[PDB]
């Protein structure tokens, strides 16, 4: 089935299948893309709380800008920025917590590398680096009553309930509830965090009919918000990163971020060569913050913090409907999908920038004045409306008993947004566009467990508005069409798998020329090679290793200083090594270690400002034992065990690393 949960691979850390958007789930060995699915088992073993926690620790292709002390995580994949708002939910956009996705309710977190506009449409934030997909927990036939308690430096106390029950004749119905409450001081100076979460995974399992509904409520409240460090006019060197426990932003910043959503999905088998599917969901996202970005002033660590209040009221609806079928034109099997999607968003977004307070990278900021932001009080007016919707047809041609697979598709994508000024209410822009966007893949299986593949596919981003400073101010440009070519090979030796991939991704780039006209005349050309090994190559020894190399070229700019230079915030070299070891010498004891490597990178387009490479080491331990007949598991996770302080580079700013962070938990199944 297209929505069948793919099985766990050897080792139980990753799965052997992942979603290919409108196409449904495909086995890794049948997918002409680089897909990785991390399992709930990994999530629980590493005590990962967010998508960022999981992905940066295990995946060679994914690095996190922002981080858990900040209000937002974003993800660099294949040398392109991926917004947390572009994280899909069973393939649907716009239904997960906007700024940072929690995963304690997640059965799977999947990564499809590279653009994928044919498979799932444009994503709302316009990301093209890759599509992260969450699969929610479902109720197993065997009843589950799981309670865990946990502690995290410095005083975060947590409880997590995971309760699953099936009812009705033949267990047709399923109910899975996750509830988390986590509250206390974080590991960063003068920061505390409250986090309630509630989730329900409901499903109906019928003969010709499958239904599901997911409800999520989540809220993150921070006292103290870590924020980027921006480069300044006369920045000549990047100062060395402060101690990660230091908090050099606005002392009395706060965040209150709330999201709740519901999404109903279903399938109906019209015949056993035809299935209809539909989804409809909505999300409310409430945003409140006062915080400051830090800006370098001078070169020896002085900063000025620039304060801001922001408020957001965001209302999103997201739907899809379609048919999946199959027939035969002789020796060719056709597996076709016709699919339409529709996203509509109403956004109220107000902001005011006031306050410029002196500070220093190496000093936790003192209590400082909060300017009066009373004007933004009251009702949040509407400032944006967005409507995205497309129709897509795709055909997977199988021949020679599935050893050769050719997939083709085309999508017509509709993009439409309106903007309204926050103070005056005036209509400032109405962008409306449509683009066709196709794909073609070929996958050949010379050996039953060796796949070779190639794909071509595109990414779509909405065009930018020319800044208020340019000779076409406020004009909204046509959408940016990214193009991916990829080839690679996957080899599955039973207990472990090796992959390789070579890709190029080209995408237009917008800047203002010498005539002060804003145009999309730049191009980024990212070519890369990716190597991966995962699985259980020895009994009780699970390994997840990988390495990436990319040349991220600014192969078309207007300036000789940046022409042909590296895209900022994209290291050329990155690597991950994870080992999980069941000790034959203690019963129930498992030890884990991870090494995360990120090469040097640049923050500026002329590449005059380099930040160093960095290394992170995690250590973990899990102890499984019985009391009164119940299974219990005590766990420890030590992130950034060496207490390394480092900058993660981005385009014009840097995110400070998180400190050494120990988390302890006890889990009991009743």
């Amino acid at each position: 089935g297209a929505e069948t949960l793919p099985a766990e691979y050897a080792g139980g850390q990753v799965a052997r299948g992942a979603r290919l958007g409108m196409l449904g789930n495909a086995d890794v060995m049948d997918a002409p893309f680089s897909i990785t699915s991390y399992t709930a088992r990994t999530i629980e073993q590493q005590q990962a709380r967010s998508v960022a926690d999981l992905l940066q620790a295990n995946d060679p292709s994914v690095r996190v800008v922002g981080g858990r002390g900040d209000l937002v995580d974003s993800y660099t994949i294949r040398g392109f920025s991926v917004q947390n708002a572009d994280v899909a939910f069973n393939g649907l956009y716009g239904l997960l917590p906007f700024w940072r996705v929690p995963i304690e309710f997640a059965e799977r977190v999947e990564v499809l590398k590279g653009p994928n506009a044919l498979l799932g449409g444009i994503s709302p934030g316009g990301s093209v680096g890759g599509t992260i997909n969450l699969v929610p927990k479902r109720a197993d036939d065997q009843p589950l009553t799981r309670v865990s308690v946990d502690w995290t430096q410095r005083g975060q106390l947590g409880t997590h309930l995971d309760i699953g029950r099936r009812f009705g004749e033949n267990n047709a119905f399923g109910v899975r509830f996750n509830g988390v409450y986590r509250n206390g001081d974080t590991a960063v100076d003068h920061q505390s965090r409250e986090f309630p979460m509630l989730s329900l995974g409901l499903d109906f399992r019928g003969e010709r009919l499958r239904l599901s509904s997911d409800l999520l409520y989540q809220k993150e409240s921070l006292e103290g918000v870590v924020r980027p460090l921006l480069t300044g006019p006369g920045t000549t060197h990047i100062p060395h990163a402060p101690d990660s426990k230091t908090r050099f932003g606005l002392r009395d910043s706060y965040l209150d971020q709330e999201d709740y959503s519901m999404v109903n999905r279903g399938e109906y088998d019209l015949a056993d060569n035809l299935t209809a599917f539909a989804s409809i969901g909505g999300r409310q996202s409430n945003y409140e913050t006062i915080a400051a970005n830090s800006i370098l002033v001078g070169n020896q660590g002085d900063i000025v913090n620039s304060l801001a209040r922001q408020r957001g009221d965001r209302r999103t609806y997201s739907a899809e409907v379609g048919l999946r079928g199959n027939f035969d034109t002789g020796p060719l099997r056709h597996d076709w999908t016709l699919s339409a999607n529709r996203l509509h968003e109403r956004l109220g977004m107000v902001y005011a920038f006031t306050g410029m307070q002196s500070g220093n990278l190496y000093q936790t900021s003192p209590h400082t004045p909060l300017p009066d932001f009373s004007s933004l009080d009251g009702s949040i007016p509407k400032t944006n409306e967005t409507d995205l919707g497309g129709v897509a047809l795709a055909d997977r041609l199988s021949f020679l008993e599935d050893r050769v697979q050719v997939t083709l598709g085309v999508r017509r994508q509709q993009i439409e947004s309106r903007n309204y000024d926050q103070t005056s209410g005036a209509r400032t822009s109405h962008d409306k566009r449509h683009v066709w966007t196709p794909m073609a893949s070929v996958l050949v299986k010379p050996l039953q467990d060796l796949s070779l593949y190639a794909n071509y596919i595109q990414g779509l981003s909405q065009g930018e508005a020319a800044p208020m400073t340019a000779a076409n101010a406020g004009q909204v440009l046509a959408p940016y069409k990214a193009e991916q070519y990829e080839i690679g090979a996957k080899y599955d030796l039973g207990g472990f798998t090796t992959t390789l991939a070579l890709f190029e991704i080209r995408k237009p780039n917008a800047y203002t020329d010498a005539s002060n006209v804003f145009r999309a005349d730049g191009e980024q050309r990212n070519r890369g090679v990716e190597l991966s090994l995962y699985g259980e190559p020895l009994d009780g020894v699970r390994v997840m290793a990988g390495a990436t190399y990319i040349k991220p070229e600014q192969n078309k700019t207007g300036d000789p200083a940046s022409e042909g230079k590296d895209a900022p915030g994209v290291a050329r070299r990155q690597a991950n090594l994870g080992v999980s070891w069941d000790t034959p010498f203690v019963d129930g004891l498992t030890l884990d270690s991870r090494w995360i490597y990120t090469g040097s990178a640049y923050v500026d387009s002329a590449n005059a400002l380099a930040v160093p490479h960095w290394n992170r080491v995690d250590l973990g331990a899990a102890y499984a034992f019985q009391v009164a007949g119940k299974p219990l598991v005590a766990r420890a996770n030590l992130e950034n065990a060496l207490g390394k302080d480092y900058w993660t580079a981005a385009n014009g700013y840097l995110s400070i690393s998180s400190p050494r962070t120990l988390s302890l938990s006890l889990t009991a199944d009743f």
